[PDB]
């Protein structure tokens, strides 16, 4: 037995229904009742901020019912400042115990286009992360079923508590899952994609950028899961399965890439295509202000039983016992939450 509370569609003719997503949001009463939102296929050309506990999103289709915004980090506001990456987000949660169901989520910044543009153009931008969905450091226990999250660089953005991503698709090129949250992927197609601007024998991308902190057990947990290609011109060995993000941080002591940011992404029983290398090193500003690099050896980056033909097992590519494997259970990451939909 599933009721809405709340009913959006495209036409007319359907009846008692809301025009926008915003506006259906915006009528839940203030509270924590759970508030179901059923959204019929469309595109819905919308940026949300989800501040309200216990709100739910179901899409008629994944296929069909897609929220979509365009927006970079360098994306200029009325006052002439930068969004920035957060900024970017199409889907920013906010609050607590939030999911979506069946629909695509897509930050529509064109980044190939934007690098094809000539150098001096004025329009073009140089900060590209362009993020999809964004779960800030208030939310916690964030459930997404049959989704579908669409970008080039930064698409996803985990911070703060749990999230879950279940039968899900993530497409995206540099970092496209990033971020310092605890977030389990199920059963997802994470798309590599294609970058017509990178030189035959340079990096495409990298999966990953996780900046958990040493203290937190959990990062980003990638089971029985596929790591694929968008096409067949992405080249062998040009995309990375995570990098380390140590994000630039206001310290008593200045701003400056945070030394206890020591990312974790661990893949278990995930098939991977030839587009996978391994793991890479990614650079920051130390309290001096030089450059730094954080290897992938001083990071928690581990695979367990990966197939495929990008699963190579070396030195380089730590691998777990049955009895580290374990601890990576649904039950042991989650914690006591058991990701429900209305
Ligand atoms: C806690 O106190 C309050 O309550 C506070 O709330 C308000 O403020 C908000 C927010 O709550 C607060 O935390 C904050 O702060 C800073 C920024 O304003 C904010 O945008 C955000 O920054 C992130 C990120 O944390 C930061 O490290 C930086 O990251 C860049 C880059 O954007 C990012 O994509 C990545 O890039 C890598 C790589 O470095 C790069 O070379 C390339 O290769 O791309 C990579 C990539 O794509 O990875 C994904 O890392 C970069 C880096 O590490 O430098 O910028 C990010 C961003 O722009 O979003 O958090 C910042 C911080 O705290 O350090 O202020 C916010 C705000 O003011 O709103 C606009 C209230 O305003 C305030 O009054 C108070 O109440």
């Amino acid at each position: 037995a599933t009721t809405y509370n709340a009913v959006v569609s495209k036409s007319s003719s359907d009846g008692k229904t809301f025009k926008t997503i915003a506006d259906a949001i915006a009528s839940a009463p203030a509270g924590s009742t759970p508030f179901v939102i059923l959204i019929k296929n469309g595109v819905y050309n919308e940026r949300l901020t989800i501040t309200r506990n216990n709100l739910h999103l179901k899409g008629e289709s994944r296929n069909g019912a897609v929220i979509a915004a365009a927006t970079a980090a360098g994306t200029l506001k009325s006052d002439g400042s930068k969004w920035g990456t957060a900024g970017s987000s199409t889907i920013t949660i906010s609050a607590k115990d939030f999911s979506a169901q069946s629909l695509t989520i897509r930050n529509d910044f064109d980044f190939p286009a934007n690098q094809a543009k000539s150098d001096s153009d004025s329009s073009k931008i140089k900060d590209t992360q362009a993020v999809a969905l964004y779960v800030t450091k208030s939310g916690d226990r964030a459930y997404f079923k049959d989704v579908s999250l669409v970008g080039y660089q930064a698409t996803l953005y985990v911070s703060g508590g749990r999230s879950f991503f279940s039968d899900c698709r993530i497409s995206g090129t540099v970092d496209f899952i990033f971020g310092d949250g605890t977030a389990l992927f199920n059963n997802c197609d994470l798309v590599s994609r294609y970058r017509a601007d990178v030189k035959s024998g340079n990096v495409s991308g990298y999966l990953t950028a996780p900046s958990t902190n040493i203290n937190q057990k959990y990062g980003l947990v990638i089971t029985n899961s596929r790591v694929i290609r968008e096409s067949d011109s992405v080249p062998a060995k040009s995309y990375g399965l995570g990098r380390p993000w140590h994000p630039t941080t206001t310290f008593s002591d200045g701003r400056y890439a945070d030394p206890n940011a020591i990312g974790q992404t661990v893949f278990l029983n995930t098939s991977m295509d030839n587009h996978i290398y391994g793991w890479d090193k990614m650079s920051g500003k130390d309290k001096n202000g030089n450059t730094i690099w954080f290897n992938p050896e001083d990071s928690r980056f581990f695979e367990y039983k990966s197939y495929g033909a990008g699963a190579t097992v070396s030195k380089d590519r730590r691998q777990l016992t049955d009895a580290q494997a374990a601890e990576y259970t649904q039950s042991k990451v989650l914690g006591d939450w058991t990701p429900t939909l209305p």
